[PDB]
């Protein structure tokens, strides 16, 4: 329909059907929605100056948020760090150039864990972002600002970054779609990143098709990023064709961890839905998958490190211990990086073996729904939040999180993982889940209505 | 003989034969020797006020150094930290009470790595200690000040502390005897320590018998340290009885690392000497011994943690990474402490299996001779300096380092490791090596003569 009946609910595809008059109001209406909702959600670090809308590109006028570790003209890029509070790149990341050339309007920069080092957005130097479904709770992370902004309807879509789950996991916790493409499909030129072998930029959206559309836009060879491939992948063409006759694998490992009961229940229902649509679902055993998290935590940080009062006894001891731990960790990386890379190859091989016989691997995106801000102080617990998302980064595989109902009144995500360059199939499977979900209305997952 | 012919060369047993007049001069002569030599060696953090010599106790007048992580009346205990530069315990550690009751005179506090966290003494907050055999070089650590003071002859003997080699290794590098007793024989009450399951205080001496004598003094049950055992061990009685008919084990693992050639050569000669004295020497395979170092570095630190310019981007990034590494290490300890303890039990079991069939295990104390101050910056290299000493702490076993000639004009140490509470046998084996060494004169290893 041609009229914008509720800006918060708008998808990219609905925007395309708006009359020109209604469409040219979108960037301003986004700014107004941010002004109303962001004092509660705290998704944004900065917003743009409201300016004339260009009617250039197919996707002209459509407002989007960009995670603030992605460099942008016009607005500062803080990486949610105090030291970069006033930093201006005067330069657009390749993915931002692409978005803007397609017509999208970057209305703001979204909050993140400082330097993208976290899983809940609480480590932002500025403030925590709050989950639109429950403002006491985390939106996940590190792309929490981006997921919260989409969920709350402040923007139509967003970009985040994903090293070990940081697009998929916040999308899961906020009840929106989060996509991480095959390694090599999206330029990291303009991403302020500490792990070259693991990161992709990915879209966060209100629908599965909207994520495929952004993938069509941001993907492609970039001479400024030598990791980008020349292979063209079609994300959208087959998206409606369903999953009848497909075969899906579920890792036994999922069942060997005590996850949130409602998350388990939602996941089993998704599996049953897939069987009703004419697919088969089988448990598989992936021998080295249990080493994924430990392997990730050698490689990702190894990469990062290679890119008057009668007081003070406590501080000095803590300092010495902290400096000591740092030097010891350096030793560990030296002793164990090569072995971690061998284990990474092995995990990757085993996943490719599974994906030679099955169309995709299915897991819950997260073992839990959104936890409270200030709730998780246990280090081991915190670092296990990416348990199910990490393997796709290790193996360079396409993976999507798609909402599938609720647990404890909070959104649950289901993850589809495909073989390298099978992004189109991943999107096709995800779309079948969304279209047929008993928790969606007309193939669309509910979006929360934050009180102004 | 009754005359002190050269203070630097004096042993505890020689002191006992001095005339009263010559003996009462020792504490003052120690202070004078420190004044002359310590500007070059830098072994001491503090020295005592020269006072009247009491003639009480069998060992009256005999000057000794105490590592500055051991609490002492009269003098400050800095732990080689700036924050404790002016700290006074007003309290003697149990081992210091024992020493003083026996008559020994504590003339000074010896330098160490700050809070005993190191293997070369270079991490002293105050200054590095320098090897008396070559002042460009490290004395080892963390008890480097104590070993250097004995070697240089500033004192007759000293006490250090040993968590993963920190008595044995500096003794090895300085060409003196270093002893680490069976776990449970020596009180840690008054040791400023971060690892309860691994640490013993031990003596550093000019002769093997002098170390047995100090063990007789400092050992014993202490109600202030519940880890101290009631079992009495005789260190001295059998010390002269030799090794004829004994059987010794050499771990195959020694040969699977590229160690300093001269260290290997000295070690093989010690093995041959033992066979000439009527013992047999056999290589053994200890399956899990290769996991010792990794296991140690989970447990010891786990324990420690449980006890205007347009500038600044670099510092903030380093800070974030350092804080990040610290939290991740905490997660690691949480995930892996119990497993490390299982591997520790296994290593300990295997060592006990070896020590049921062999009288002792023999290794080089160190894979290298003393390196240059400022030379070792590689973390992995640095943390491998205790490769051969760590296992005795893991298994709670008695172990001694005894000098056996030189490599690259620097002292080499040979290590004897015994079964729990077989300290007397360890001393007996070590004494046979010293007595018969082709590098000793009259059963005594040369001591370096630092130029005033």
């Amino acid at each position: 329909g041609m009229i914008d009946l509720d800006f918060r609910k708008l998808t990219i595809e609905e925007c395309l059907k708006l009359s020109e008059e209604e469409r040219e109001k979108l960037p301003q209406l986004s700014l107004e929605t941010i002004k109303r909702l962001d004092p509660h959600v705290k998704a944004f670090i900065s917003v743009r100056e409201n300016v004339s809308v260009e009617k250039k590109g197919k996707f002209w006028g459509i407002p989007v948020a960009i995670k603030d570790n992605i460099l942008t003209l016009g607005m500062r890029t803080t990486c949610a760090s105090r030291i970069l509070e006033n930093y201006e790149s005067v330069f657009d990341a390749t993915v931002v150039k692409k978005m803007k050339e397609a017509g999208f309007v970057v209305v703001g920069k979204a909050n993140l864990d400082e330097f993208a080092m976290g899983s809940s957005t609480e480590r932002s130097a500025f403030f925590p972002t709050r989950n639109p479904w429950d403002l006491e709770r985390v939106p996940g992370g590190s792309s929490g600002g981006s997921a919260a902004a989409v969920s709350a309807g402040m923007v139509v879509a967003a970009l985040g970054s994903d090293t070990g789950g940081s697009v998929r996991q916040p999308a899961s916790l906020c009840g929106v779609v989060g996509y991480k493409p095959t390694y090599g499909l999206v330029s990291r030129y303009g991403l302020v990143a500490f792990a070259s072998s693991l990161d992709q930029i990915g879209p966060i959206t209100k629908t599965v098709r909207d994520a495929a559309i952004l993938m069509e836009i941001i993907s492609g060879r970039d001479e400024n990023d030598a990791t980008t491939v020349n292979r063209k992948v079609d994300f959208l063409s087959e998206i409606e064709e369903g999953v009848s006759g497909m075969k899906f694998a579920v890792p036994e490992e999922i069942y060997e961890h005590d996850i949130e009961e409602g998350v388990s229940e939602r996941f089993e229902e998704a599996l049953k839905l897939l069987e009703r649509l004419g697919a088969k679902v089988e448990r598989v055993k992936i021998p080295h998958i249990k080493y994924s998290v430990a392997t990730y935590y050698v490689i990702a940080p190894a990469e990062a490190s290679s890119n008057t009062r009668n007081v003070g006894f406590g501080e000095e001891v803590r300092r010495r211990i902290m400096i000591g731990t740092f030097t010891l960790s350096a030793a560990y990386y030296e002793a164990y990086f090569n072995k971690a890379m061998k284990v990474r190859r092995k995990i990757s091989d085993e996943l490719n073996e599974v994906l030679s016989q099955y169309d995709a691997i299915l897991t819950p995106t997260s073992p839990v729904t959104a936890f409270k801000i200030g709730e998780i102080k246990d280090p081991l617990t915190y670092y296990l939040m990416d348990i199910f998302t990490i393997p796709a980064n290790l193996a360079g595989l396409p993976a999507i999180s798609v909402p599938f109902g609720f647990s404890n009144n909070l959104p649950v995500g289901v993850q589809v993982i495909g073989r390298r360059f099978a992004d189109g199939k991943v999107f096709r499977i995800a779309r079948a889940i969304e279209k047929n979900s008993p928790y969606n209305e007309n193939g669309m997952f509910p979006l929360p209505e934050v009180k102004a």
